[PDB]
């Protein structure tokens, strides 16, 4: 199964529904839906991440990037670095990835 | 069914490769499409008729439209840039039949 | 169908222009090339254009340029609405008139 | 359509072939009837058939080999020279561009 | 016929367009295949499981793996660069179950 | 009457040239590549050309160049000299000057 | 046409494959019969089948990997080696020692 994460971009470019979310090239989730935020009119992406990948730090970032010859776009989730002395919080169902890089 | 929409107009100097069914997008998200393109008989300037999805009916009249191109197929589209709001300063919301005054041709 | 009126234009070279080629203002098609013939006296290409009558306030200072569309190299006529001067009064193009200012391929 | 004959010599005819069009300002006025090498100089001589209605071409006119559209098909562009003497059946266009 | 094989592992930062059954080659000659790609659960780093033909069982542990692209279709593969051996120190050979430490991501 | 006569030419490399490849002068086709063979003694490619018989005044100073339109042979008519009277190529002769591609 | 066998080692065979042509001056004289990695050197070894009529190839000849026209298909250009007024001729089973990769 999966859990939900949100992320806001200034521009989603060629991103679409079912666009893959990957970590190190490995698909770990997918874009479930894309909506304009009703109050800010900023694109918000709704992600469905496979539940086995449930130790993602909230310091992680999302980048829109392009794969192969067809110009297919995807989300690169870069696992942010945490420091056990400082104790970084883990992303949970319904949480938002705050750090994003648009296209 | 088809999603309900309302009409907005916009005048450009040149519409370029824009055509019917050309998409209108905000931040890359499609919110409407070009319903029709006609030359204004009195000004001889191209007027675009847009159909915008009714859920996006809080677009300030300070918003702008820009003609831009998407990837490999050379498809052109309208990039709608959301304007600044402030009711005190009298920034009105766009309604059915209104015109987007600020446009950038390409 | 929209009725039309006719205008003439002479070019040095009409290039890939052909019958039914579109005439546009600001990218909006307002007419088409009805016919292309060589002038018997000058041997210069003369294009016969059909313009929609609703657009019958085109200044005689307007110009025609042969231009290309991106995807296939198909050619068309771009009509640039000429400058008018409130001081001088608007000399408008009528059915059968000729556009003097032209730019060939 | 009736026609009359004109000749022209080039250094290289490139992709020019039989049935290739001859045009003035993009308007087709004739066709390549034949392509032959001059027996003494071995320079390509093109034989053109021009429609008789276009019989006021000055001998100061020139011929240019040019390419049209996407397929690289070549044609002859006849550029009317500034006027003088008119070209008649059997005459040669002196000025050519390969 | 089919060649028997032994297993090697390799970790990358990014495997890019690499997939299962992606080829492993030395000097353009295919000597193995990607058997599996899994994200390490504690580190979330891609771990590639390689099957190398047993006849090529004298690969030094100083060898490297690079992700590279093949001609027209953008197909990716693993280029195994045979590592430097040292007559003075005697470099250790990779055997079944070992890990290739030197890797170059995309 | 025979439609063509034979000429030979050796190149270092014939490239994409093949049988039925055209031979042209100033873009006008005057012959065809009949065959391509390696000289058994030198292992250098030798092309065999069939030239239309009406083109029987080609000077032996002429050259052959491999060019692209698919590849073809451009025959460049060689310089003649009224003083020396340069020899004309006949059936079975060899074009000495060649340009590979 | 029958054939005889020749071997050649490269550092990298690139886009070369079985049935890739072997040519002299653009004329095809053989084909690549097989490509295998040498278990002892871990260098690609190419097995060539050459038409028997071309049996006067000096052992000083070289092999180069090269590209043909528009599709990037690769081939082997056999460069006929220098003989000296006496170089040994390559026979069935011999190896072309001089090779140049792409």
């Amino acid at each position: 199964p999966t859990y939900t994460l949100y992320a806001t971009f200034d521009n989603i470019g060629g991103l679409k529904a079912r666009s893959p979310v990957s970590i190190g090239g490995v698909v770990v989730g997918r874009v479930a839906d894309i909506t304009l935020d009703p109050k800010t009119y900023l694109p918000r992406v709704t992600l469905e991440i496979e539940q086995r990948y449930n130790h993602i730090p909230d310091t992680s970032s999302l980048s829109i990037r392009t794969s192969g010859l067809l110009g297919e776009q995807y989300l690169a989730l870069n696992v942010g670095f945490e420091d056990p002395e400082l104790g970084t919080a883990i992303l949970k169902d319904g949480d938002t990835i705050q750090d994003t890089k648009s296209a």
